[PDB]
């Protein structure tokens, strides 16, 4: 099966300086049996919010067994927004998986400071493909 | 053909308590004799707005003939935004077909009262694939 | 291999009226001899902003050599932004190779005189299909 998918409804709360693991966003591609060829990840928090005192925001990424291949974030445009709305979130990247890759994850790492909230439907997807 | 697609440019503005399809926005999984293995889908609305009184926003999802799969949404950070910028939203979910999967739609529903724009692209994709 | 992917960590800064190439988010389909079939495109630029006086924002497409297949943007809710945070986009669109597409890039042009800003991670990806 080329597609593969893992999704999550929340996680706890928390807040991190460093790049950690959102808990259920997880692809164990070894376990697949996928050894060489290609992977198209995509990465989506549609629903996310980020509270803090300085123009929060949240840091995610795409990681593998070597660490982050893809970043980004999104910030709020306020230094404490009225509200802390829903900020749409999509990464995608295309990692080797020739090179030694044996999962793929999502993780997240605070702005400012700011505690990360997914209470909904976020998932982390990919698609093998092969010469 | 493994990749289906539809794209819109405009929908009539509406509000919605409950989720309502967006016209135009859906794929014919039976049509195309696709019965089995899996679908990655994505709904694509790069440049939607809400308008309204109280923290204005859209919730999205993509649908089947046996309901919602996924959903999240966007929403403002002001009560009423000066004005209501555009709020680019994706949504990823991956569905078993053989569980009875005959069409795939992106469905919308108003955040506190809002009226729901797509006055240019927005697509609704899925790539097939099996083991 | 049906997965292509280009990305890249900055551009120089510029403004525009018109679409214009982001530098580096280019798939050369032709020389992949790639002539028939689909290709499921995503642009993702997952961090930008936009630096203006007038509502800032960021209107990006997906082009071939046949130009814009696809297109959508962002923008501000402020007319000059406390701060111009982190704006997640990503735009997605199903292309015909047989129609005689030879390359696909990503381009944005100005919303409102803006300044565009990529300082970090930005895809473009494709998925090649045939029937």
């Amino acid at each position: 099966m080329p597609l593969l998918s893992a999704s999550i409804v929340s996680a706890p709360v928390v807040t991190s300086e460093t790049y950690v693991d959102i808990p259920g966003l997880y692809l164990d591609v070894a376990k697949a049996g996928i050894r060489d060829g290609k992977l198209q990840v995509i990465l989506n928090v549609p629903t996310p919010y980020a509270t803090g005192n300085n123009f929060p925001g949240i840091y995610f990424a795409i990681a593998t067994n070597q660490g982050v291949v893809a970043d980004g974030c999104f910030t709020y445009s306020s230094k404490v927004p009225e509200s802390t709305g829903r900020m749409p979130f999509t990464l995608v990247a295309t990692i080797d998986v020739g090179s030694g890759v044996t999962f793929v994850k999502g993780q997240w790492k605070s702005v400012r400071g700011s505690a990360m909230h997914i209470d909904s439907y976020a998932s982390l997807s990919a698609i093998w493909g092969t010469a």
